[PDB]
């Protein structure tokens, strides 16, 4: 019922660029509103990719592996599933498995990706396909993980143990002081969702 | 070793700015950046929050409430957390409940709320709070929720069953060919990974 009239550049950068859009509201009407873009963006295709790696081991307990790092926008340290664009003729899937051996150096197997999903609607256009990455700790190419950092990426691997991540991160919050992505956190309160008090649910129902 | 050397504005919009960020990298070279801040960002404050919503009813399966609407940056209907910024002498959890009410009408209590998670560090400073909350659905004052929107905010209700979820969302994306938030589809993920073929790991196990 409601569409883009028009956009309009308000300003841009070599990577992000600020937009006056207007639009038709359910009521006829026409509002304004500020929306952010990046340049880097592809026409039928999200901005990039976030992977949800499970480092899994044979009688061993499961990891998410996650990675820290300095992000200038937040003026500080930040917890992330590792990300990144996607590069020229790549796929998400793809992308994946490269960001995930770049930033880690683990190599994976895509176990399932997403749709395309926004990052922040009410602010931007960027979109990322999630993608669950299981990676075999068992394996002799997965024994000694060779980062491959590019310039001015420095990236801190961080193998946070899957049963209790999201106490492992409150910890990992009061003694860093750091932030961990919103979408790390959904993910790690899912797990408690389901997983903590197992006999607790069904124990009301008598 | 890292830390932000100067924040110079390259424009500016009434409700979003882009700045040139300058900072110190690991080794000791200097870098630029682009960020995007909020022209309403408070002081020791977090930007927003996003709500999770769990109606509950006694005999009865959870239900996850969302909302879907209009997003000018995106230029199509998103499926969100129901979210908002934190108004003016409004504490994290107000924000909450006041939001969750607003675009829902239901009448919910705080289970938890998260400390402030970014959105998306690499672009933005951005920050919220989740918070979970638990709608008394037996309670006759939420058997019919009435939503009190604002100006400019039109609000479709979708209640999903919760241990089926990541279906729910992916019906509605093959069906409406809308777009589910990166948060949203990260806890419906978590569901699948903790909830689904819960008898195929012991098994595996034998």
């Amino acid at each position: 019922k409601q569409y883009i009239i028009s956009e309009e550049l308000i300003s841009e950068g070599k990577w992000v660029k600020l937009e006056k859009t207007t639009y038709m509201d359910p009521t006829g009407k026409t509002r304004t509103w500020e929306s952010v873009k990046r340049t880097t963006r592809k026409e039928q295709t999200a901005d990039g990719v976030a992977v949800i790696p499970v480092l899994q081991r044979t009688l061993h307990y499961e990891c998410i592996v996650l990675v820290k790092q300095f992000r200038p926008p937040m003026g500080g340290y930040c917890i992330e599933f590792p990300a990144g664009l996607i590069d020229d003729g790549e796929t998400p899937e793809a992308a994946a498995l490269r960001e995930l051996e770049e930033e880690t150096g683990y190599k994976g197997d895509i176990a399932e990706c997403s749709p395309a999903v926004c990052m922040d609607p009410g602010l931007s256009n960027c979109t990322i396909h999630i993608v669950t990455v299981t990676i075999n700790g068992d394996d002799a190419e997965n024994a000694r993980p060779k980062p491959k950092p590019g310039d001015g990426e420095f990236v801190e691997v961080i193998s946070l143990p899957k049963n209790d991540l999201l106490q492992r991160l409150d910890a990992l919050v009061a003694e860093e002081h750091l932030t961990v992505d919103a979408r790390v956190y959904s993910y790690a309160l899912a797990l408690k969702h389901a997983n903590a008090k197992p006999f607790e649910v069904p124990f009301l129902k008598f």
